[PDB]
């Protein structure tokens, strides 16, 4: 499948400055703005909504939904809204919700895995039979959200870091080939209607791939250095040499949907210029 290339971008309270973010953002090349679901940070569908009044070709996502915070029948009418208002610029990515403690300010039963899962599971059922016209993501690594991506999703988000549930361990590329080979058994028929995901945490600009990942075994001691030049959230050396590892990583993992964190969003762009 042709790359996509998205920045996640973080819309803050008492910072003026998002309407220029979001035209950095697309004058870089990115083809999508993501924004994520948290308290403290500004509501996803309103900052999309701010954002596409600013620009004319970048897809708008969440990255994603909590879950926990929207009712089924009242998203709905959200993305059914988001997608008329802005000519069907809106995708939403869904989760499961990750902070305990935002669960707890809002209110809301954190409960267990098994029902935060069950509550996207229900929530995904109800948005397709509403046939909401917005792109759906689903995003997480567990075995049921994948497996709701596949039953469900027109695209999946493959995490690169594990956290407990209540910071984050790096997963290997050999844990990823896992990961997506579930997701695909899982998908069946369907694999190839299903866009494939993923988030780059660290984009190091380096004229020595090897004595920078030698140098980040500090941050990862359970890993090798060649293991940490494998890593798919990470991403090392010249602009060249990230587009070829982000060509072999579509060929090994499907990977054609590839997000940066806003912290990278210059020091990505200039392999989007390589690949488009
Ligand atoms: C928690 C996470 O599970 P997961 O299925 O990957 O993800 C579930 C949700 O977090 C996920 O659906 C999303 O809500 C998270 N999420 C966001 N969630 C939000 O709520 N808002 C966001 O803006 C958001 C952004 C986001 C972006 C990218 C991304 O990859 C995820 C994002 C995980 O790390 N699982 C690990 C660890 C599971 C584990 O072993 N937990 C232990 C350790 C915890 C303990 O000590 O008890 C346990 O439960 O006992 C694993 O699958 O191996």
């Amino acid at each position: 499948r042709p790359f996509r290339f998205g920045v996640n971008l973080v819309p803050t309270p008492g910072v003026s400055s998002w309407r220029e973010t979001c035209r950095t953002a697309e004058q870089s090349g990115y083809d999508v703005i993501a924004v994520p679901d948290h308290l403290g940070v500004h509501s996803p569908f309103i900052a999309m909504m701010a954002a596409a009044a600013v620009t004319e070709r970048v897809q708008l996502t969440t990255f994603v939904l909590n879950s926990a915070f929207w009712n089924p029948v009242l998203l709905a009418r959200d993305l059914l809204t988001a997608h008329e208002l802005t000519g069907g610029r809106v995708e939403a990515g869904l989760g499961t919700g990750a902070v305990r403690a935002e669960f707890e300010t809002a209110g809301l039963d954190w409960g267990t895995a098994g029902t935060r899962v069950t509550r996207l599971a229900d929530t995904l059922a109800a948005l397709r039979t509403l046939a909401v016209p917005t792109p759906l993501m689903v995003g997480g690594n567990g075995d049921r959200v994948l497996g709701l991506a596949a039953e469900h999703a027109d695209t999946v988000s493959f995490s690169g870091a594990t956290l407990t549930p209540g910071t984050l361990r790096m997963i290997t590329a050999e844990a990823m080939d896992e990961r997506v080979a579930f997701f695909a058994e899982r998908a069946g028929e369907r694999d190839s209607q299903v866009e494939r995901n993923t988030l780059v945490q660290s984009v190091i600009a380096t004229d020595d791939r090897a004595a920078t990942a030698k140098a980040m075994r500090s941050r990862m001691p359970y890993l090798t250095a060649e293991q940490i030049l494998q890593l798919p959230t990470l991403l090392i050396g010249t602009p060249a040499q990230m587009a070829e590892t982000l060509l072999e990583r579509r060929e090994r993992f499907g990977f054609s949907y590839v997000c940066v964190q806003e912290r990278y969003l210059a020091a990505f762009a200039p392999v989007i210029g390589l690949l488009g």
